[PDB]
């Protein structure tokens, strides 16, 4: 099934933050309304943040996360969780190798902000 | 119901990160086996990542998140989600007022690391 | 924080299913647009399905789950999770006693159907 | 990533319930420690419960859900959610066609019981 794609409310601000846990340099692309809106790049084997930014969900609200290492796409796992019918988390895990810990690049999208 | 309490696998390293979205200064305490192991604080209405740290769950694996503003405990909401039976996220939201956005202090705990 | 309240897309069919795990008789009331649409009453310590129906979220899309035992409201815990940005589950747990297992009456709402 | 596989606590009773939403007859196989423990077969386009039962996770605690239609394995999506650090839901969606509603066979596993 498709992973890393989330429908957020339209024209709404959201936070996107990426953490790295791999020997490989992670490249996290965030697409909004089918256009690259942000790109984070970094390396860490200790969960360091490699990027955090506030973006706008665009006209459709479609937000997609893609992760690659040196141009090679990582396999993704994702889900959205809503607490007290109002607080949203769009979560993404990614695997750049074969140990399947899926934490090589961990991406957290949260809204609302402010 | 109790919120902000999570049982992690024993003696496991995990990351804990806090975000702020409020006019009030947030203070986040992370307890391991009932004793504070990390504290973050900051003031942002733009999702600033006010703190992050790597901790060890210890023999009990018990982790609890508490959020306060000016010495007043915020109301918490939380849940744990596991992706592909391996990637874990312990999520916490908090409300320091009455506008019910529950994002005043958002905390994300993730494991495994590395 | 408020629990057991979910905002579903309007005029959408959804399933609601209740399970019982307690010595006490569980009364599960499902409100759609603030009006009772279904009620299940049963006792089991072995997860019997005390009720399962298909309801329409109506014009409001507001769905609320209430659980009581002999007229006394149970404390609720809830969350919504979305898989592959399309499959939705609204989850509810409830506690009627002191052991805090929150499974005394478990309710699962799922959509879309068909 | 692999989907439909969950690690439950050892020797623990859990509930498994399957719903159908497809023109095709769904065959849901529930494996415990890599051995078939239960099978639900049925057809419905109205979320009918095609099976509900109580199983034991055994020593390994390994539980896997497989879904097929006409012998063809459906594509699965899954996640585990834990509320108030006590109530567990292992959720599975499956797609037997191309409309990607992933509700063709919906499986809900919950524990603890009692
Ligand atoms: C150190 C190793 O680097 C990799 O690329 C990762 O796939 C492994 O999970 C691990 O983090
Ligand atoms: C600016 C406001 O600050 C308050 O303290 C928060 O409770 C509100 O949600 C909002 O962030
Ligand atoms: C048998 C007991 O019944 C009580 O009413 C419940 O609160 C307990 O969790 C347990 O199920
Ligand atoms: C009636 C249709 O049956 C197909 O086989 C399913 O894939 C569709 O989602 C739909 O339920
Ligand atoms: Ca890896
Ligand atoms: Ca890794
Ligand atoms: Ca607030
Ligand atoms: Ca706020
Ligand atoms: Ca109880
Ligand atoms: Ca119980
Ligand atoms: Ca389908
Ligand atoms: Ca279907």
């Amino acid at each position: 099934a498709t992973q890393g794609v989330f429908t957020l409310p339209a024209n709404t601000r959201f936070g996107v933050t990426a953490f790295a846990n791999s020997s490989g340099t992670q490249t996290v692309n965030v697409l909004v309304n089918n256009e690259t809106a942000a790109t984070f790049s970094g390396q860490s084997t200790n969960n360091a943040v490699i990027g955090t930014q506030v973006l706008n969900s665009g006209s459709s609200g479609k937000v997609q996360v893609q992760v690659s290492v040196n141009g090679r796409p990582s396999d993704l796992v994702s889900a959205q969780v809503i607490l007290t019918n109002e607080l949203n988390f769009a979560l993404v895990g990614s695997e750049d190798g074969t140990d399947n810990d899926y934490n090589d690049a961990v991406v957290v999208i949260n809204w609302p902000l402010g």
